[PDB]
């Protein structure tokens, strides 16, 4: 019979003003809810809907929701999921009523064609223009030919004076179409348009740089956003020195005095002109024939004028192209020439531009086209070019050609070091992991947020402030944290924030961490194409600078699950700050620190100077536990959901190269046709992470995924010593886990490592236990609640029962919600007070660390800065879980631990 | 028999923290003191720089070593007749050996300092180089770079001549050459250059004016310009290898080619410290053992590289080596321009340019630290820059003779020709330091040096005493007021004074070539200077703002006020002017770019504008230089005529053939050129006597005066004659607004004073009445000269009454002097006087807007106000009425 309710979601922020149509996700119990039984129904104070998840059972876990663009914005929107018994046993007459607008997509052999109601846009399905063209709802056609530009350079001159004596061959490149794919529904339609770019002018040269750019359309939205997503495939010589995506808008027909450019400037700002100036002249028009004009509308017929003007319009120059290049975080320059062959005049300009730039007219319509967090990623710029022709062109440049090239070989040439004796004694002295060709950006990948906006005619310049404001701080609605949490469908290891001032004073810890790192990333300039969203590692308390020089103390790289810290920290606060921060954070972490293609497709890089510096080539970065909170809010993020979907070939990796290889005391190296080793905390949190979600997600390889992280679950519970053991040996055709090299038949080995919890570990085992229910392998339950236990009980306990004490223990304070977690499933007090007691007292940041920033300035450092010193990320981070696991799992016991001093 | 006095020279703002020798300038009365009898004691190195008409010292110019003493105030004692830096010639190149640094110049090839040598006799840096890179075309756009490029070429800077003027206290050392090729294409000797070295007593800084003349094709782009150093640092160990670099406002970037600091491992805490500081590190066998085996593990960088290529942000980088990537370094906003390369043991040098972020493009490389020898660069145009473009910005839109040129002049304002859209002959001068460290100096000191190039001490005389000498003009006075009139008047000039200064930052007035310029007039719609209509752009001294802004300073000592008028000075006196060719002497139009107007004319380079910095800086041996420039202005009327388009006529130019001149606008510019070389006692002195003494007496001997508009001058005789409307000299009247108002009446003022008693009879009275009946009644200028006139800038023209009111001593005249400055054109006193702030979606950035003004309107407001209270402020009360 009949199950119905609801779950309400909110703005992440203020209400917004404008939105261009947004997708939502919504958690759901554990059975309530079966799939394809199960109808939803908005209520804006007074619905489009798919799934996303599944839980083990197949009932809905996580699903996606779209609303089309509207006028009317509420505070709140609320969805009722209702049975499908609920309305077969109705006997009421519901009227069936039409949107008021509706998505209509076309198809033919040549093209794809997606009309929102308010613009209808063309996309080519081979060949080298990505949209064919864009028109209003009059017909007519604002812009068209759409295409991804690529340039690049073959060699780079030593330094500026080497020029004259080092030749640069210069190359262009288009975007060449592939495939294209449609998600067809009434409320928004995805059109994914797979590439590679191929050359145009300059010398030949194999197609590369893949892409993927997804293009979201909404009902009732002139409004289109655009999701750029290449991964890097070239060599020491193919050097990046531009990228973009340009547009034709046709101007002809358009008096020059009626054609239209706008730039975005600095906090609301727009900059203002036309390609044939009438204001500020000797001579006036006439007050509202120049008011006008600054307005964008049509001018009045030249015969209304003062006559002083009209007959000397051949006089006034015709502004062709402007350029606006934005090369460092805090200067942009901007200039507009009459045309190519005369000098530019520079246009007097500013420090950080939003990011967007117009092109059109009074009566032709026309476009703008943006970048998301534009300065945040320089060197970036927007180009307009022959304005004053039949046809303009409109650029976004991700990359500004005006920039040096992105140069992204080794940071050095290996320092000497011979073989891994070498590499070992460098890793003492710098944190770095060399290895000879492992310094390669071969591999990673970057996506970026663009948006284009079409126009009947040229918009006011506050619409045009407007949509640059959406365009930056792009409105998103997000479950309520305490429906998340009754869910469960977001992990049992978090819960919201407790009287004991204990714990009201380990909230104020956690904002100061998180008003830190936020506030540093300005101070530091942790901004620019790839950079944007990583911070740094360890601190320099000598020069006050984070170490961005020495080795593995530069580039965080999701070291000890900074990830999960801010994820689960904007779930249990709903702030948004917290989920711009982590939106940041996993776009670059997700996207620029692991490997999308190669031999090494699915493992990340150790932190280090550069994002692909260290030799450590890991799954434990690519950690895909990191993806999954901000894949399921948001509607399930295709990107995210394809990178993702890629990790699941993480396994194949540990044929082609061990982790461990450098410091491997057995035998073992891999070999073909062979069961391969690693780890049972770093690499398998990394692999059962992936699994569990593709399971999830029931996904191509689902089944597979479920056999994969099943058949691994009951190899850790059958090895004698369980997690505690090494790590063992994988087969990659019979998908079993066996025992190590050292220690076939299963007699006990023991490898402890402070590093195997604290990437994803405990966070994915419960996950996994929770999920399997019933058909969880016997007793995997307790090798996991052992693991947790022996690791910091006495040496004693350790030698009983494993043969030897752990004498490498470290991380304490870390794995204080090891011992939290096995709390709470025995459900025993004094276990409670270890994790407590390892919390405050041993390591990490005690309660008694100084909890303040100094400020520094003068000539001490280059700008003034705020710095801890007292802190690194690790730190943090782990204390950050530390405190959100032991509070979700042990409160109970916190002001026991407080009473008894 | 004795006489004596004493004048008092004060700083220009604050008392200095520190200074490395300063030379400064002060007036002397008429008639008071002879050139090579009087001596001069402080409380000292002299010079006369100027001086009167009988012989006698007007200004002079002083030098002081560099002290760690320094004073509030300095009193120069001067008593009439009845009452240490080491120079070395070797056969070769010549050494200048302050007492704390020794430099060598040599006199001849491509390095122009040989080395730099601390008082201990270490070699701190040697082979001082210019160094310049050029391309022969640019791209149209981005695309267009592969299908088209472009040959680059390598230069550097041949020396010619170079000169010594030697003193105790101090010694310059001007070096002039050009730019003579290395690598790249083969490419002729060009962009001439003058680098002076200004070495005092005692420091071992060093200034450098480095001057430079443009002197290339449509296809000559500057793609890089700088000057070079060689750092030895062969013996210092990597990590006793220190790299500084200021950053923003008292910042210091203080890093070391090979770091110990941040490690996984310590050293020690002492030695952490030291690195930082900048000393030797203990010996390694004091250290933690298990950094000092492994040192070969951390990297040595190489390569640093600071680019400030707009006005708000600059990039930081660093490098092991070549063929490896550049790692990116946290960086800012506005750079000081420092950087220093060096060690604890083997010394090193500072170079720093001053204003370096308002000069963008500009950069600071060091390269090959861990080598044998470090390079340091200061780029005053940076590669990591476009290519310096000074190609026209129209190609003409189709424009053909003087009938369209005139017709477009109506609607942008703009007076263009083919041709004459061109830099061919401009200039600038960059001021650059130069510091030499016995060992890495502490990042304090670094950073107070790095402050002093950015605000170098002046010291100036009293206001009192200049004005009561008479040694800079008797048409200004010092404030104080007394009336609530006046006290309104002086919080105007400071409203003009900060919306100015104001503007230059909200408008982002910076770079290479525009810094020091300002713009002329306003678009209301757009809220945007008119940057890009013709001659409503760059203001290029159009009516006068120098003499405005100068005679500011003059009054009130304000140190902004300076700092203001100087930057437009290195301006106006460099860039808008043409220093060698055909149009050598003239200046530009306002318009959009600094070049682009083809009105060369005189009334721009108006030497009036480059006289009261070039006096009060004791004699800066550049504006010194371009004055000397000016007096080939003449010259240039037989090769240009002004009235080319304007002339229903048929009459052209020649050489040696007699030409018409305008007797302000084309006059006032000379005759300011002559007296100022006659003051100075130039080469051409003589020279200039009779050219100004013959003009002025046929101004005189013209029946009408000033009055006849123009007259007619034989470059033959260096004579004037009645202009060719009326041969024979029956009498002309001819009157326009255009005369007055580009120094006309400061010049004549100043003559009529300097010549005294030998005056022409008849010249100060054809003054007067142009004075007197600019803007009399009709029956006034009927009942004499018989054809009463057709006036049109009455405020401006305002102080011209009061001129005549002071010398007349006549009250009729004074209080119409005052009703045409309150009630006619310019800023009226019901204007709005105050700003508008402007922003949101109507602009790109925030500003501030007066669009109720414009520059020429401020300009010749600020002068009738300054000249006005000089002459008839008893009368200001009683105009009150
Ligand atoms: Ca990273
Ligand atoms: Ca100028």
């Amino acid at each position: 019979n009949c199950t119905s309710s609801s779950a309400t979601v909110h703005w992440l922020g203020d209400k917004p003003t404008y939105h261009a149509g947004v997708t939502f996700g919504l958690p759901w119990p554990q059975g309530k809810y079966r799939p394809q039984e199960t109808s939803f129904s908005l209520t804006g104070d007074t619905l489009q809907s798919w799934a996303t998840g599944y839980w083990a059972d197949g009932s809905l876990k996580w699903t996606a929701h779209a609303i089309a663009e509207s006028n009317q914005i509420y505070d709140q929107y609320t969805v009722t999921a209702s049975s499908l018994g609920c309305v077969k046993s109705s006997s009421s007459s519901s009227e069936s009523s039409a949107p008021n607008s509706s998505i209509v997509v076309t198809d033919n052999s040549d093209a794809l064609t997606v009309n929102t109601g308010e613009v209808a846009v063309s996309f080519p399905k081979g060949g080298n223009v990505i949209i064919g063209d864009i028109k209003t709802k009059s017909g007519k056609v604002i812009g068209a030919n759409g295409r991804l530009v690529l340039q690049s350079q073959d060699s780079v001159p030593d330094n500026f004076d080497n020029r004259a004596n080092s030749p640069i061959q210069y190359s262009n490149f288009d975007g060449n179409i592939n495939e294209v794919f449609v998600n067809q529904t009434s409320a928004r339609t995805l059109v994914t348009v797979r590439g590679n770019h191929t050359v145009t002018d300059g010398t030949d040269h194999d197609p590369w740089l893949p892409f993927v750019v997804r293009f979201y359309l909404y009902a009732n939205s002139a409004t289109i956003k655009v999701m750029h997503s290449i991964v890097f495939d070239g060599d020491e010589n193919d050097f990046i020195t531009g990228l973009g995506i340009r547009f034709d808008v046709p101007l002809k027909g358009e008096e020059y005095y009626d054609r239209h450019i706008r730039f975005a400037g600095v906090d609301g700002g727009i900059f203002n002109e036309a390609v044939q100036g009438i204001t500020g002249l000797r001579r006036d028009p006439g007050e509202e024939i120049r008011a006008a004009q600054f307005a964008g509308q049509k001018l009045a017929d030249t015969e209304t004028w003062e006559p002083r003007v009209s007959t000397r319009l051949k006089w006034i120059p015709t502004w062709a192209d402007y350029g606006l290049t934005q090369l460092t975080a805090d200067g942009f320059g901007l200039k507009k020439r009459t045309k190519a062959g005369q000098s530019w005049v520079n246009i007097p300009s500013g420090t950080r531009a939003e990011g967007l730039a117009y092109l059109g007219g009074a009566t032709q319509g026309g476009l703008a086209v943006g970048l998301r967090d534009f300065w945040k990623r320089y060197p970036v710029g927007l180009d307009i070019s022959n304005a004053a022709s039949d046809t303009g062109e409109l650029t976004l440049w991700l990359y500004s050609p005006a920039a040096e090239p992105l140069d992204l070989r080794p940071f050095h040439d290996g320092l000497g070091q011979d073989g891994y004796e070498d590499q070992l004694d460098a890793l003492e002295i710098t944190y770095e992991d060399w290895e000879p060709g492992f310094d390669t950006p071969y591999g990673i990948a970057r996506t970026s947020e663009v948006y284009l906006f079409a126009f009947d005619q040229t918009p006011t310049s506050d619409k045009l402030a407007s949509l640059t404001a959406y365009m930056n701080d792009p409105p998103v609605l997000v479950a309520e944290p305490k429906y998340i949490h009754e869910t469960q469908a977001l992990g049992e290891y978090w819960a919201l924030p407790s009287a004991s001032p204990a714990a009201a004073t380990l909230e104020d810890r956690l904002q100061f961490i998180f008003d830190f790192y936020k506030g540093q990333i300005e101070q530091r300039r942790w901004y620019g194409f790839l950079d944007y969203g990583d911070f740094m590692h360890t601190y320099d308390p000598d020069r006050h600078t984070w170490r961005y020089d020495v080795g593995g103390y530069a580039w965080d790289n999701s070291e000890l699950s900074p990830d999960l810290f801010f994820w689960l920290y904007f779930l249990r606060t709903g702030s948004k700050d917290a989920y711009r921060f982590a939106e940041a954070l996993t776009r670059h972490t997700g996207e620029v620190d692991v490997y999308h293609i190669g031999d090494w497709k699915g493992l990340g890089t150790r932190h280090g100077v550069q994002h692909w510096s260290d030799s450590a080539k890991q799954a434990r970065i690519s950690q895909p536990q990191y993806r999954k909170y901000f894949f399921y809010l948001s509607g399930g993020d295709e990107r995210v959901g394809e990178l993702l979907e890629e990790l699941l070939d993480t396994d194949k990796t540990y044929g082609e190269l061990d982790p461990q290889r450098k410091v491997r005391t057995d035998g073992w190296e891999p070999s073909p046709n062979s069961t391969v080793s690693f780890g049972l905390g770093t690499d398998w949190s990394g692999l059962a992470a992936g699994w569990l979600i593709e399971w999830e997600r029931r996904g191509p390889r689902w089944e597979e995924a479920k056999t994969k992280l099943t058949n691994t679950i009951a190899g850790i519970a059958n090895l004698t010593n369980g997690f505690v053991t090494g790590s063992g040996l994988y087969d990659p055709v019979t998908w079993t886990l066996g025992p190590p090299p050292s220690d076939p038949g299963n007699r006990g080995n023991v490898s402890i490592s402070h590093l195997n919890a604290v990437f994803g570990l405990p966070e994915v085992v419960s996950e996994a236990i929770a999920y399997l229910a019933d058909d969880i392998p016997k007793g995997f339950k307790q090798a996991w609640l052992d693991y947790c236990y022996y690791y910091h009980a006495s040496a004693s306990e350790q030698k009983d029962r494993y043969g030897v004490s752990f004498s490498k223990i470290s991380l304490l304070q870390a794995h204080s919600r090891l011992a939290a977690y096995a709390a709470y499933e025995t459900k025993n007090k004094t276990l409670a007070l270890r994790a407590w007691k390892d919390f405050y007292a041993s390591d990490g940041l005690l309660p008694d660390a100084p909890w303040n920033i100094t400020h520094v300035d003068g000539s001490d450092v280059l700008v003034p800065v705020d710095e801890a010193a007292w802190l690194a990320t690790n730190d943090i981070a782990q204390y950050g879980l530390a405190v959100i696991q032991n509070l979700a799992y042990v409160s109970d016991s916190l002001d026991d631990y407080q009473s008894l001093e």
